[PDB]
């Protein structure tokens, strides 16, 4: 897409060289901010072909608050896999913090209810938001969380939404990133009964790994197709009842998909 | 600042009008960053005087991590006072959260601490992050917190620094949030040993009041001066020495101050 091409042009016109973890190098920038009217489409990038599966799935299983894996391996969903334990298990990441934010008094806040509950009852509020970044439970999670906090919006009859993403890898992980909440707000807003507005796309360490510069460059030397059209078949009663098949993508168009090798 | 300056005319440009908390209405757009190069200058603003004395004790009120305002009180900064009790509280609003954020198991956790360790061991770490934002904790809070969370980063020996600020009034408190962050780099720059780099700003509902309008013409009338620079004349043995006394600016030229009426 567009704004997705440029962030890569831009790594690589004023990034900077440096590392990782501890592994392979990085040419990162710190501090970007893009913006996708979900009414231009659907922002699945088409410079390369991507799939809604897992993305579909693993925003499923974050909406429910089970960190267990298990509901992915029952779906053939492995992206989590090489963090989760031998019992499948995660510790309190993302679905944790979402729907059962452990306070020191004992209780659970569910912070996806909480958002609902203000979108309908005060979408003027300028603090709608969702945190994952629980500072107490860090050290239990299988990985600190990289969509950290997303705060939601609304004006003109549109539902927006911001997400504040700590760190990046540009080209294997933010194609999907950007259409898990694209997604996200597709279904919050026929929730309440909202036409989608903009996604904004907020990075901190923005970065392209050394093995991934051929990759970019082919990609950068593809034009970008129409965005595909996202259709939801039908409406649930809650933002806890959307099952895998009520979500299609017409008119999805890519040019071939390219590889991501990683280092161990 | 022309960042500043920019940003006023993009809400007037493209804001939509609207309400907020419960009382004026405002102009809003969702999603703005904006960039800071410290070393071209101090970002205090210069279309309008500026006064940094409530900044600086502000500031290092929250590296205390007390929040009572005893401290302000006693050096006549009442920024706080709307908000305070009768015994002077306000919850655990942002020093609490920055310098022992509580977790379930009965610890506090001392965020700057951490981030001054990471920065010096670690420094290329995508999760040098300090948030204030706790979920469980916010009804206990005065004001929920409006600069939520920063994030560091080091690159080419300088100092970075990312806030997302969930809601701001770009005239009356913007001013104020930008001087503020671009001290703390200087301050955290200095106890490790790095020049000082960006100071990125991101907000989410960004907005100027109605009756903030004349003003902002005002201010947009004028041309914006030099930048002042700021002079550290003493150099600590941590964050948490640091004494009023030892800021100083230079340069400073502004335009006239411009009063901020506001409602209540």
């Amino acid at each position: 897409m567009k704004q997705y091409l440029e962030l890569m042009q831009k790594v690589l016109d004023e990034g900077t060289q440096k590392n990782d973890r501890t592994g392979t190098g990085t040419l990162s920038i710190f501090g970007h901010q893009m913006r996708f009217n979900l009414q231009d489409g659907f922002p699945l990038v088409t410079t390369k072909r991507c799939h809604l599966r897992s993305i579909i799935h693993e925003l499923l299983w974050f909406l429910q608050g089970d960190t267990n894996i298990a509901y992915l391996h029952e779906n053939n969903v492995t992206i989590w896999d090489e963090w989760a334990d031998e019992n499948g298990d995660l510790g309190p990441v993302y679905g944790k913090q979402w729907r059962a934010w452990p306070t020191p008094d004992g209780r659970h806040i569910d912070q996806i209810t909480t958002v609902l509950n203000q979108l309908k009852n005060d979408p003027d509020s300028r603090r709608i938001i969702v945190s994952a970044w629980n500072v107490g439970e860090l050290d239990k999670m299988a990985l600190a969380p990289c969509h950290a906090f997303f705060q939601f919006y609304v004006a003109d009859g549109k539902l927006s939404c911001q997400l504040y993403q700590r760190a990046c890898d540009v080209f294997l992980g933010l194609p999907f990133n950007i259409a898990s909440y694209a997604l996200l707000v597709h279904m919050m807003a026929q929730q309440c009964d909202l036409e989608v507005g903009d996604f904004v796309w907020t990075g901190g360490d923005t970065h392209l790994y050394s093995n991934h510069m051929d990759q970019t460059h082919l990609q950068l030397s593809r034009e970008p197709r129409p965005l595909p059209k996202l259709i939801i078949k039908r409406k649930p009663e809650s933002i806890f009842d959307y099952r895998f098949e009520d979500f299609e993508i017409e008119g999805y168009d890519p040019h071939p998909g390219i590889k991501a090798p990683v280092a161990i």
